[PDB]
């Protein structure tokens, strides 16, 4: 029933959106960022995942990250080689998995990263002095996407559908495209240009566009207003997403576990209500407990609160963040377990839930 903003989306992209719309009522796809690239204790293997090492299954949704692509780098900001990334995207898609991509775009004014708050949005949008830079940046994604294509025996080009999730957490003040660093109207112009450029100028037909405010900067007494800060319009969004690490044990959150569980449910309930009103699909696009220090995190802090409310449960997927390689990154950062990690058995239970789908459990999503 929901319809994509790309009325000419490829058959596979249209099928994915339709099938997510159908599956969301009774199921939840599990996602993991950089899942094939490395794990906490390994890197190099061309077909491995911490998630699979624990459960025997790959995640249903594979998240990837393009930061650095726009600068012509051979690897992204976390040293994930782009050629390998293309291989991994194609591999996951070939197995029936779902692909989603975020983009921690470097600051074009300073050359710094996304956390360099030097103002840039006003300069990047149409009419701005650096508008040529925005086009060049987006062109690098167009080229990357070409490296995902195959051509069949009839000479037709095929691509993996991608849930493209740009300019995220824009209601936060930590990225240069965030509140305090860009006007609301300029953010909207940036978003709208991104869609026009990719969908209309460059005629990419394999994208589904995901919008993703951060829950930690939404007033729960006025959720809809907070959620819709910088909202670019229904003609520019397919997935009503949300990044919520807050209600799942963020170190800075003084709320009790019980209040956090209630807030998680409430945030997702309202997210789904917004999606329903707009004829879209909702998803928890980022979440997790860093270093998985919470007993029975998966069943008690994630699945439980989602399943407690039939509205909240209507999210289509939930993705947790990356399992940073320790030997490389110098600190422990991870959101899925690895073998021997304390929450591994509870993660197996999460996998075993009839509601939660990993790659091995997916129906054919692409028709
Ligand atoms: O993946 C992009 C960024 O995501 C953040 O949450 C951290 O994991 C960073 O170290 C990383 O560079
Ligand atoms: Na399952």
């Amino acid at each position: 029933l929901p319809a994509l903003i790309d009325t000419q989306a490829t058959a596979e992209t249209r099928a994915l959106y339709r099938n997510l719309a159908k599956l969301r009522y009774k199921h939840l796809l599990f996602g993991h960022e950089d899942s094939l690239a490395y794990g906490v204790h390994w890197e190099g293997d061309m077909d491995r995942s911490d998630v699979r090492d624990v459960t025997g299954a790959n995640p249903a949704v594979y998240g990837w990250e393009l930061g650095g692509l726009e600068l012509g780098h051979t690897a992204n900001l976390d040293a994930v080689n782009f050629e390998k990334m293309q291989h991994w995207i194609k591999a996951g898609y070939s197995r029936g998995g779902v692909i989603t991509i975020s983009w921690h775009v470097f600051n074009p004014v300073s050359g710094g990263n996304s956390w360099d708050k030097t103002p840039a949005v006003h300069e990047l949008i149409p009419g701005g002095a650096r508008h040529a830079t925005l086009k060049a940046y987006l062109d690098t994604f167009v080229a990357f996407n070409e490296g995902l294509a195959d051509v069949d025996a009839q000479g037709n080009k095929h691509y993996p559908p991608i849930i493209f999730r740009p300019w995220h957490e824009h209601n936060g003040d930590w990225f240069w495209w965030g509140k305090g660093h860009a006007s609301e109207q300029d953010y909207i112009a940036l978003w709208r240009f991104t869609v026009h450029y990719l969908r209309d100028e460059k005629k990419l037909r394999n994208l589904i566009y995901a919008y993703s405010p951060d829950r930690s900067r939404i007033d729960m007494a006025n959720f809809e207003a907070g959620y819709l800060y910088g909202y670019p319009g229904d003609a520019y969004v397919d997935i009503i997403g949300l990044d919520n690490y807050w209600d799942v044990g963020h170190e800075a959150n003084t709320a009790s576990a019980d209040e956090q569980k209630a807030a998680l449910t409430a945030s997702l309930k309202q997210l789904v209500q917004i999606a329903r009103s707009k004829g879209k699909i909702a998803a928890l696009t980022e979440t997790g407990n860093n270093r998985l220090t919470i007993d029975n995190f998966w069943t008690e802090r994630l699945l439980g609160p989602i399943s407690a409310d039939a509205d909240a449960s209507e999210i289509a997927y939930v993705m947790v963040w990356r399992n940073a390689n320790l030997a490389r990154e110098k600190s422990e950062q991870f959101f899925a377990p690895f073998p021997g990690q304390a929450t591994a058995d509870d993660f197996k239970r999460f996998y075993q839930s009839e509601v939660v789908l990993f790659e091995d459990e997916l129906p054919p999503l692409y028709r």
